[PDB]
């Protein structure tokens, strides 16, 4: 009954087979109109961009273009196989208006299919592993389609695998369909007739070697068939996290570990669309490599891309040591950096699985990193109650000389700050009367440092808040039954100051 | 010393003048190469998208139309104006490479600074209300650039204002720029000579109102302009957020709730730049509107457009009111969903800052949404160790007529759960020997569940983690004094058993 | 009898004194809790009312096991058992308890079993939830 996706291809295709003998629909590349009828028309006609960073630092004699893919409408690579799996369907008159369509996927391949849906009123149904990032479950919330998931490691034979649950739910629900996107082979059509096309219209038909990742084999076999036929020079190359057991020979593939954070590429078995006859090499990535390449890639090109581009450019930039001056070199960045907002986007995150050390992140910081706070000429020597008028704070204070004061309440617990400048703006612009509290002017947000703590960490405090209040607590005793406690105050602290301090001691 | 923003426009335009007496340098569009030297070049040419159901959805006789400005490089509308100022800044001969640039920003722009900086070596240092989302932050200190926050409520020529934090390290650091967003006349220009080109280019020229949110002032000014000098029979409208003093008559601005919700636009002064004699009317606009027309967007028309195209298509669904069938309408998206990942379009916060009230959301959801989780028919006979062979657990499994069982420790916390299947997979896949435990193949994550939820409650677990249990809990006590607790796996619930009730429960 | 508001937050051991059951049933809201062994085994009920009663009568003392008070004996019901049969087990004891029941396997050949309490249920509480259906 149960189809798998494991089942080998039937496709009579063999390099050099005219293309009359297709029996697919072709559908050559449409020409996108002044102005579109659907946010759907704007996928495809993706720009190639040259890196210029990455290319000389791992000395790259090749020119190095990426097919920058995640500028799509829903932001990815897999928004041409949804497109253009829907349109089949339909055409082949298999879908009618207001089915369910049922897919598993890797949270890229659901968030076109769900955006298609909802343009055209399908009910969407996605099964999901869990591992896959909580972005793509908001933004698949956000677009009306109903989310399952699947436990991380289970088989993908297994009854509560992704495909296996998407099987049995079409099985259950009436008048539903599988479009299958390992199996279906628009799939891999979809970029043999767009994808491959562009690439070879934009680099004007030559380029010596090509850099992927491989997911459900389409992106890779799509292009690879229509660069053989087109342009033979080309070495197609593929990667595939360290786990997975795509790539051949079996011998890359001896390792234990199963589950990977790079996310969307790497199966336990092999997709029957992916066609490995016309793939020349393989490499393995791992998740480390990919994470920093991807970071990189952020910082030093301005490509807002996610991991899988970070794997497939660490792998390029040890494929491509066999070129030389004058070649050209290709690699498909997938995915947009959106669906990893909250992974190694973040430093904690990376630091919380350990991808990133310490000694990596504190040793290239400038010289003053590991100096306490306590180094400032931190002072506060005043406090003004909440209660306190607008006029009596303006004379205190300028009686003084300040210009800023901690709010504490008598209790001792802090409630904020204010600024003298402030005030007398707000004066001069009547929102307070000068008999008005502070209560309505006070800065009621800010952040609590303590003196231990180095100047780093006041800087990645200061990157969220103005104003950080060197503070102290103390327990005060009684019986050891009963007891107290309370804080003070010491002095405020800005970016303002600590980069005053920084000019003074470097100076 | 310092320069205010708010400083009347010195400007000699008057709607008419030939443009040749523009002192200004003007830049034509042109075609990039086909392939681009550096991301910075695609930016331009964004797509205009009809938008089909909103406009019938409220009865809109006229055509309605969309800029989405959310495609550039930087995903926003202000990566036009950062590109065309470090451009001009650097013809002028202001700007040496290697400089450092300080620009206080409302994010966007700052995330356009912060990759131009990137991308061709400044040190850059964004300075930005404290209110803003952290995703900008995040993007921000990805691509390197420093940070610096700012109060929200501090007025705007106060001290520690971000357009005043910018002059006093401006003052502070040596060899350092402020472009002023602001003042600085090529931030309207980029619009006037990009934007507005592409849109009445677009469209044919044949349109008859305009629609665009007001921050800065440069995205109404530099198009209304050139519109009214191409086609004055265009009505130009712009909008603001309740609690801005920029719409005029003043009458409009008569509110006291100062803060609001939607980021970016909306100033507590007038910006120099924002010619008002050019906009036609005006409209407010409430937090509660723009983020439920915002989600309207997203749900209905796949437009993955920010708060913001949500405060405009809230205005201009009311505007268009005025206009018959043939005549077309333009609104201007300005940011994507990539910096409000955590905000707007997270359910919780909508709920939580009230702009959702729990009748509007419950009354769209089926008739099971209120049922109790007590309703299935869940059950859980029996259990096993941790230590139990894969072999045992095969036979024991077939023996009872079952097919997963939980994973309780004999202490009876629960550790997961294990089905047979997946063992039967893992067995033919040789990942375990029979005599091997359970503890390789256990699901080692769940979600724990309490009878007294409703369906709805277990439907938005069943997104998260794939097995959702309900436990339950006995507190067993000896004198009052010695207390202990225990909990047991009542029965497991999934989407496959949620779905088969609910159709059983309808047939 | 699933579909009934059932429930039974805590219980205690009968060594547990008279007076900690008084003051915990009063300190947690609740007037009637099970009282289960340390293995697990349900030995019957003890109410907030009738412990108070008997420390009136000065049938028991303060600092008496419950084990005195307890409702030693009732009959015992399941999930799937229907409102019908909970009123003919009614029908002959004043307390139906609803339990669980598990088997904790270790070889296969090892095998223990231990049970739970989900709620209890009487006359009162089966009228209550007929009236508040009906209406
Ligand atoms: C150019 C001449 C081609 C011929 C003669 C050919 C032949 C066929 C035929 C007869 C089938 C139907 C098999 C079935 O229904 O069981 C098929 C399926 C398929 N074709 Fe082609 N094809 C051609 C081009 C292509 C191209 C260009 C691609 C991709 C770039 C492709 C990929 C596939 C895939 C993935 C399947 C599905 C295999 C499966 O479902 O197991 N084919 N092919
Ligand atoms: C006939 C065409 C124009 C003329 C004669 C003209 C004239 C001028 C002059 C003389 C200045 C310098 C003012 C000063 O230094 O104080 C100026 C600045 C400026 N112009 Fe124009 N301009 C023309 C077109 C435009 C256009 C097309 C735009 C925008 C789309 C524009 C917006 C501005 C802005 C924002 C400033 C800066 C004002 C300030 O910073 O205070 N002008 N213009």
């Amino acid at each position: 009954l149960w189809i798998r996706p494991d089942a080998p291809s039937r496709c009579t295709w063999q390099l050099g087979r005219p293309a009359s003998e297709s029996p697919h629909h072709h559908t050559a590349p449409a020409k996108s109109p002044k102005i579109l009828p659907d946010i759907l028309k704007k996928i495809g006609d993706t720009p190639m961009v040259r890196i210029n960073k990455i290319g000389k630092k791992f000395g790259l004699k090749c020119e190095l273009l990426a097919k920058c893919e995640f500028f799509n409408a829903g932001g990815s690579v897999k928004d041409r196989i949804s497109l253009r799996m829907i349109e089949d369907a339909e055409r082949d008159g298999t879908l009618k208006p207001g089915d369910t369509i049922i897919e598993p996927t890797s949270g890229n391949t659901g968030i076109g299919l769900a955006l298609a849906a909802a343009v055209r009123g399908y009910r969407c149904i996605i099964v999901m592993p869990e591992k896959m990032s909580s972005e793509k479950v908001d933004v698949l919330r956000a677009l009306g389609a109903e989310i399952v998931r699947t436990p991380t490691n289970a088989r993908f034979d297994s009854p509560e695998s992704h495909v296996g649950v998407a099987w049995r739910l079409k099985n259950e629900i009436p008048n539903s369909h599988i479009l299958d996107q390992y199996r279906n082979a628009s799939n891999p059509l979809a970029h043999y007739d767009t994808t491959a096309d562009e690439i070879l219209q934009q680099c004007d038909g030559k380029l010596d070697m090509l850099v992927a990742s491989v997911g459900t084999g389409g992106t890779i076999t799509g292009i690879a068939r229509k660069l053989k036929e087109k342009c033979p020079g080309c070495r197609i190359i593929g990667v595939d996290p360290e786990g997975s057991i795509l790539a051949e020979p079996e011998e890359l593939n001896q390792t234990e570990q199963t589950t990977y954070e790079v996310e969307g590429i790497g199966y336990d078995f092999i997709p029957t669309v992916l066609d490995r006859t016309v793939v020349d090499k393989w490499f393995k990535s791992n998740d480390e490599e990919a994470f920093t390449f991807a970071r990189m890639l952020i910082a030093q090109e301005g490509l807002l891309c996610g991991g899988s581009a970070g794997s497939t450019v660490a792998v390029a930039v040890k494929a491509a040591q066999e070129l030389q001056e004058g070649q050209r070199c290709v690699v498909i960045l997938p995915d947009s950096v959106r669906n990893y907002m909250t992974k190694f986007l973040s430093d904690r995150w990376m630091l919380q699985k350990g991808f990133l050390k310490e000694e990596d992140l504190t040793e290239k910081k400038p010289w003053w990193w590991h100096l306490r706070v306590q180094e400032l000429g931190l002072s506060a020597p005043l406090t003004v109650l909440p209660t306190i008028t607008c006029g009596h704070t303006i004379e205190i204070l300028r009686e003084k000389g300040f210009d800023q004061a901690p709010v504490v309440d008598e209790a001792g617990v802090i409630l904020g700050m204010v600024t003298l400048g402030n005030m007398l703006s707000s004066l001069l612009a009547g929102k307070v009367q000068p008999s008005d509290q502070v209560g309505k002017v006070i800065y009621k947000q800010f952040k609590q440092i303590r003196l231990t703590d180095t100047l780093g960490r006041l800087s990645h405090i200061l990157e969220m808040d103005h104003f950080a209040l060197v503070v102290h607590e103390q327990i005060q005793y009684h019986s050891t039954g009963k007891s107290s406690q309370r804080q003070m105050v010491f002095g405020v602290v800005t970016a303002i100051d600590l980069l005053n301090f920084v000019a003074a001691q470097e100076r």
